[PDB]
């Protein structure tokens, strides 16, 4: 049990519980493998299903999880309507219900998310190998949701989960040093509390920060593109194994995409209602202040991140470099990003 730090705090509204709990007669509760906005997840034994175990998501009794939630609810029905075997790589869900006001959402078990493993991992980036696999599955599991008019608009590395989280530590030589390799590289994405079908009520801010795309951040639409654009980040994060954005405000965010991608286009500039970032039809941005100090520094220009000169590499960032396209009309769709070179060293399953 943790300390309530305001009025208004996440700690409240769960549903009270003890390890060895049942559920309606049905969930042993074995552990908490997590704890979001939304509510946690547990994991269980499902008691009426040969004790199968499961990942028990447990949202919180407040309204808009719970609005957020029967979201949730209708765009996996649709996953599972869809992908029956559970072939195109999002989380499957078995069953769900309303416990005393906490809805509840029995899913696959699943192991450690893709930014846990590299987090415990001291950030060290994945091996272009894992980056490509991993991209590859990315890319899947959300093309199968934009062919089907859904967007998910929170893509993130805490929403990829590895099947099977294991790992290796074997030896690298080159540093004289051991180092964590997860097995294998299988994933599935999770979270589908803010997923969009097209003809649905869009939010107008959708995403993660770090994650969000310029139109968003413009106010100027979004549907699917914004979700490549998440993508992109994601990848360059593996590679590396920091954000690309790192900031938490519009202006400095806005500058450092000039800084590592170059200037936004003038019709993005001209029609958002956003004009506060902008003086004389430019980003107002004055890069010789303390600020503009900060964003040269610790930023550059996309390509210049490469750490080695491999065509391979250079391939990565091809794609990367297409998926952060500024104008999400022009940017990378998912199919086209499928049949991209980088992915060839993989032979059709
Ligand atoms: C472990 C596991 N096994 N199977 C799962 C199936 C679904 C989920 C999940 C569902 N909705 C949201 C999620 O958030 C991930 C992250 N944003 C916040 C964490 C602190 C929980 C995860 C986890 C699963």
């Amino acid at each position: 049990s943790r300390r309530a730090k305001s009025v208004e705090d996440d700690a409240e509204g769960h549903l009270i519980y003890h390890v060895g709990d049942w559920l309606q007669e049905r969930y042993e509760i074995v552990s908490t493998l997590g704890e979001g906005t939304f509510g946690r997840v547990v994991q269980c034994v499902d008691h009426r299903r040969g004790g199968a175990r499961v990942a028990l998501k447990i949202i919180k009794n407040v309204e808009k999880y719970k609005e957020a939630a029967r979201l949730e609810i209708n765009v996996l029905e649709k996953i599972n309507e869809k992908d029956p075997d559970n072939k195109n790589l999002c989380v499957q869900m078995f069953d769900w219900f309303d416990y005393h006001g906490h809805m509840c959402i029995s899913f696959e078990l699943l192991g450690l998310s893709t930014f846990d493993f590299l987090k415990d991992n001291n950030y060290l980036p994945y091996p272009i190998h894992q980056v490509r696999h991993m991209a590859f599955q990315l890319c899947q599991a959300v093309k199968f949701l934009h062919d089907n008019k859904l967007t998910h608009t929170d893509l993130k590395p805490e929403n990829i989960l590895f099947v099977n989280s294991d790992y290796e530590l074997t030896y690298n030589l080159e540093k004289k040093r051991d180092e964590r390799s997860v097995k294998s590289t299988a994933v599935r994405v999770v979270d589908f509390g803010s997923a969009t079908f097209d003809h649905e009520h869009h939010s107008t801010i959708v995403s993660t920060r770090h994650y969000r795309a310029p139109e968003v951040i413009l106010e100027l639409g979004w549907s699917q593109p914004c979700d490549v654009w998440s993508i992109g980040c994601i990848i360059f994060e593996y590679y590396v194994g920091f954000t690309l954005f790192q900031t938490h405000d519009n202006r400095e965010h806005l500058a450092m995409m000039e800084r590592i991608l170059g200037p936004i286009p003038s019709r993005m500039i001209r029609k958002t209602r956003k004009q506060k970032y902008f003086y004389r039809g430019r980003l107002d941005w004055d890069e010789n202040t303390s600020a503009g100090r900060y964003v040269r520094e610790n930023c550059k220009p996309l390509r210049r991140y490469l750490t080695s000169e491999a065509e391979e590499h250079h391939q990565l960032f091809d794609l990367i470099e297409s998926m952060l396209e500024y104008e999400p009309a022009k940017r990378l769709t998912l199919g086209e990003a499928l049949q991209h070179p980088f992915f060839a060293r993989l032979r059709a399953e």
